[PDB]
């Protein structure tokens, strides 16, 4: 049955028919909602999954039931029969990748989904080759600050014993170190991965913003360390348009957000290595990266320099320091002409994007809990926007951290 | 379902195990293939057969709570209720049961961040009420008691339950205390835009509006299914706070003020299958309720722009975050004004911190705590409050507070 979503600010009402095409589960039941939970093949299973994907591909290019469509199905069935798997055509690969992004309920940036540069790395066989592909990705995506969305797709999972994995959670991240006393130098989110690198032979500068090495795993072998050429890593020193002391905090960040630990699923096939990149919404750095307790935690230091009253919470000193930090981040990127979007602008685009999708697609899966920005929620248009969440394929999925699964040789 | 459900806090890595969801009663609106957790809203009267098991379930729960489950008293109460349903098709709650039910409707309110206080709730029994004048009397006493000269005390007043659905008691007001909103011919709105509809209804019922920015609405009260009647709440019973700012001298020049007592009156209380259509209840405010939503919402007082102008922020780029900056100062002002005037209020950092402690305790001692993340997380600065990183489970336990249609949509005029 059709479902309605209402915007309470504008009273605009959209009708969802798209959810009727979903097949994967949300995590919820009729009795319990799990909307705030972060994480709620064989020949036999594979072909219908493949058949489904091939179907909507040919439906997308308006050639459903064509001879070419029929033949492709017959070709895929025979190939699963003989080899227990199948390979995607280049067109299918690109379509599948764009629609995995399109279907990403938690991404507020999806108005861009069809502008995605797809790099086909399924011929890769070694970690050295993975390194090369990734360098090319980073260079292309960065584009001297005029960032471009991209995804590099490495060979699909075979028997599960020969997975390609990027062990980094992002291509570019700063190191974190457990200090002797107990605190943390650098980025606390990355303390474990940093130690994994150090064990593998990485010589840490033990600085505050050390770019981590790539830890790359090809065909199920032991992962190998590589250093991204520094000239490929674009960074932005964070300063504030009024507070001239803000630069004295010695903060900077990287311009390219590039998530590398997720799994891309297309027509039953699993791509365990598929780093993808876009550009930042300011809050991702300014709110989460800098102000989470389990992160850089600079709220105190900034509020002190703003000489704010920090004894009582009701002075909202945390709230004030937060806005200023996020002003600094936006101002810094824009001044260095590195692509960035503020949460007001991003959330506006998303409402516009939703309207588009309801119009041409009959819906848009959207995770309110993740779509609403981590600051100033209700003065953004998405706060008052009702959303329906459901799981469409092709999709990006979570997967276990490889150091929990890998058997070292 | 399985017997155990785990939730994680991603900031502290604390994990909690929920068994209480097994007692869940109604549908959530979600299914296996769709989540509706951001949907605001995902005659009637129960029959003898429908009522029997619902009352039994509640009476069982009550006697379980006072450690007398299976006792002679438990069994006699069950038999008494059963016979009363059999021969009257309804039943009456004992005072103890009524008080227990009301407290637990609040305890079970998944959208409420303030539930650490749930056991401290003054329950006013108004089931002897027969007329709108009497409703007015009970409601005045509620306001005076709850307000306590600024030392607010949470309270609920419960009017007679529903019978045949044609004799409902209703408070037509959405809250006991709200400001009027007036639509102007030129398209603009004076006062509170959120209340324009109810204001017009009052004006049609006979109310003479002062037509100001902060006119307290009259009470519109329906007893026993009769046409509603208008009453003016004694002005001295309405505690208000002028909003000023601890640094900005000019903030007072905005002429803003708000009322101290948040008292919601359009919800339905459901206990053991009985339905109390008029059950006004009140607590004290979280600042953002007034400072973010009431003031800064576009379809509300919308002073963000004017505050920004007096702060001389660049308002041409959104990326200057002039809105964000203004919003903070506004909420600073609200909190400062209330505290200075010794009127009870809580900032979002305190409330969310208290709620986390509450939730943990509930998981520990009750086996869970239904919570709606979408409502629990505050409308500003979400990620720097401890609830943002806390996974939650939402499900519906009874007794409960429910939504119900606005009474003008269904009322048969005499
Ligand atoms: C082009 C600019 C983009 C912007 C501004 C943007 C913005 C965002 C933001 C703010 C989040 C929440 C991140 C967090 O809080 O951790 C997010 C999540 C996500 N994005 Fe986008 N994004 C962009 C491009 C992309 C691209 C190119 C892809 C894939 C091809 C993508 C796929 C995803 C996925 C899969 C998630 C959430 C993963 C999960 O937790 O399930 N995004 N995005
Ligand atoms: C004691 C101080 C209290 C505080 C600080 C508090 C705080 C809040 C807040 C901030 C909300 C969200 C409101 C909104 O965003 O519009 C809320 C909702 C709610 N509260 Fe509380 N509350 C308190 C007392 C109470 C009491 C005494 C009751 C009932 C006995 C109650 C029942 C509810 C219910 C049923 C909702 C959500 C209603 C819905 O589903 O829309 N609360 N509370
Ligand atoms: C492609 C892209 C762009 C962007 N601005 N942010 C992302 C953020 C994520 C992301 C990052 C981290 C997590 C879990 N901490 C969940 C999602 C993934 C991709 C992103
Ligand atoms: C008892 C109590 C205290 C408080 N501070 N806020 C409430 C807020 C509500 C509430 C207010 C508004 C809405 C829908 N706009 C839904 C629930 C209900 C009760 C409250
Ligand atoms: C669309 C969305 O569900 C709606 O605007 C909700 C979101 N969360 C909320 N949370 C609270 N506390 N109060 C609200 O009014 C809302 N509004
Ligand atoms: C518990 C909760 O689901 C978790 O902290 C989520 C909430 N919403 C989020 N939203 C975004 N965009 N990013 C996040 O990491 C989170 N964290
Ligand atoms: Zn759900």
């Amino acid at each position: 049955r059709f479902l309605k979503v209402k915007n309470w600010e504008t009273e605009v009402v959209l009708t969802d028919t798209l959810h009727l095409k979903s097949t994967l589960e949300t995590g919820c039941t009729e009795y319990i909602c799990m909307g705030s939970i972060m994480h709620p093949a064989t020949k036999d299973q594979l072909f219908p999954l493949a058949k489904e994907f091939i179907d909507q591909y040919y439906s997308s290019i308006k050639r459903f039931g064509s001879k070419a469509h029929m033949e492709r199905l017959e070709e895929v069935n025979k190939e699963i029969d003989t080899t227990s798997t199948y390979q995607l055509k280049d067109t299918e690969l690109i379509y599948g990748a764009k629609h995995a992004w399109r279907n990403a309920s938690r991404c507020v940036g999806r108005i861009q989904w069809s502008k995605l540069q797809v790099f086909d790395a399924r011929d890769c066989t070694t970690a050295h080759g993975m390194f090369n592909y990734i360098c090319n990705h980073v260079k292309y995506a960065t584009n001297k600050g005029n960032l471009r969305s991209a995804i590099t797709i490495f060979p699909q999972r075979t028997d599960g014993k020969h997975d390609f994995r990027v062990w980094n959670s992002q291509l570019i991240r700063y190191a974190g170190y457990k200090q002797p006393d107990g605190s943390t130098l650098g980025d606390p989110a990355n303390v474990q991965f940093t130690e994994i690198c150090i064990q593998q032979g990485w010589k840490p500068p033990r600085g505050r913003f050390d770019v981590l090495p790539l830890l790359l795993q090809a065909n199920g072998n032991d992962p190998e360390l590589f250093q991204i050429p520094p000239e490929l890593v674009l960074e932005v020193p964070i300063r504030h348009p009024k507070f001239e002391w803000f630069k004295d905090l010695g903060l900077k960040w990287y311009g390219l957000p590039a998530v590398s630990n997720m799994l891309l699923e297309i027509g039953g096939l699993e791509f365990s290595a598929c780093p993808f990149s876009g550009w930042y919404m300011g809050t991702e750095i300014g709110v989460r990266d800098y102000c989470d307790n389990s992160r850089y935690n600079i709220l105190e230091e900034v509020a002190k320099k703003m000489n704010l009253d920090m004894r009582k919470t009701s002075s909202l000193w945390k709230d004030q320091a937060l806005v200023e930090i996020n002003i600094a981040v936006l101002y810094s990127f824009q001044s260095d002409k590195v692509t960035i979007v503020d949460h007001h602008s991003a959330t506006e685009s998303f409402i516009k994007h939703m309207e588009n999708e309801y119009r041409c697609r009959g819906g848009c899966p959207a995770d309110w809990v993740w779509i609403v920005p981590p600051m100033s929620g209700s003065i953004t248009p998405v706060f008052h926007q009702e959303m329906l969440n459901y799981r469409l394929t092709p999709s990006f999925e979570y997967q276990p951290d490889p150091w929990n699964t890998h058997v070292w040789k």
